[PDB]
């Protein structure tokens, strides 16, 4: 496995409320020729979210695809995830040290990428409920990765939705909100929040916090926007089939938000009329 006692730690990646990430050697001979390894640990360890970190590690490790982070291993004392280190960070960090390298064809292959990552998943009924740029990594300038899944569940085998009630607000579906019910539909919504997050360039004055809170207790307030049909706007020079993706995602009905599987046909179509 992994002998804890031969991680060492080299920088914090980042830190997410109830868990860490970690850059890390895995260095048994102590000549730093070891691995360099990205780790995984809670913060305030509580028996209900050990048991959900648990339940994540397995998803992870049931997980096998281009477009989705790998799987290394765990480490024990102190449950520690280890996964695949890539050092271009997250998509959200990426995208705003390196846009001027970012074109519109180059953002429309990312989506299609999370697309197929999430076609994938809802092939073992999983649903994600964290889709943002702050959970996709970057591989290499053409390929990224959904890279976090501690809010993902197993849909029960019977039903459509999963039910569990601070909270990523501005990304989550109108139903998220008001009946704490998530779905491969939710997940479709949020989606359409990322397709946003992307064509804005992630800029600070532009974003799904930034926007709602202009157009509005708090979550309250949100409900009633989304229930009247208040929308995230067309970022600049965003195309018209794109923004059409988004207001689709964006649909009240559940039961009238695309697929994953049509999104990225649409998407790669996009982008393929674009170039040449
Ligand atoms: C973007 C990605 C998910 C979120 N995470 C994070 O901060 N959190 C998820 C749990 C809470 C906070 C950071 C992490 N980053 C930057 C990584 N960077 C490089 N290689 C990596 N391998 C595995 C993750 C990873």
């Amino acid at each position: 496995q992994f002998e804890e006692r031969h991680l060492k730690f080299l920088q914090q990646l980042g830190k997410g409320n109830f868990g860490s990430v970690e850059m890390c050697r895995y260095d048994p001979l102590q000549d730093n020729t070891g691995e360099v390894v990205a780790v995984k640990k809670l913060q305030h360890s509580t028996e209900e979210h050990l048991r959900d970190f648990e339940r994540e590690i397995e998803i992870l490790k049931s997980l096998q695809h281009d477009n989705i982070v790998k799987y290394k291993g765990v480490c024990y004392s102190n449950l520690k995830l280890i996964m695949e280190y890539l050092p271009y960070g997250s998509l959200r960090d990426y995208l705003q040290k390196h846009k001027e390298r970012i074109d519109h064809i180059k953002l429309l292959q990312y989506t299609s990428q999370i697309c197929k990552g999430m076609e994938y998943l809802g092939t073992k009924r999983y649903i994600h409920r964290d889709l943002a740029t702050r959970n996709i990594l970057v591989e290499n300038e053409n390929r990224v990765k959904i890279g976090d899944f501690g809010l993902t569940k197993v849909l029960p085998q019977d039903k459509e939705y999963y039910k569990v009630k601070e909270s990523p607000i501005f990304w989550y579906a109108p139903e998220s909100l008001t009946e704490s019910k998530f779905s491969v539909a939710s997940d479709v919504w949020s989606f359409g929040v990322v397709l946003y997050e992307l064509f804005t360039y992630i800029e600070k004055s532009k974003s799904p916090p930034a926007e709602f809170m202009r157009m509005i207790s708090i979550v309250t307030h949100l409900i009633e926007l989304l229930k009247n049909n208040g929308r995230l706007p067309r970022p600049d020079g965003c195309p018209d089939e794109i923004y059409m993706i988004m207001t689709e995602c964006w649909n009240n009905n559940v039961n009238q938000r695309p697929s994953f599987r049509d999104l990225a046909l649409r998407v790669d179509q996009i982008r393929d009329n674009m170039a040449g």
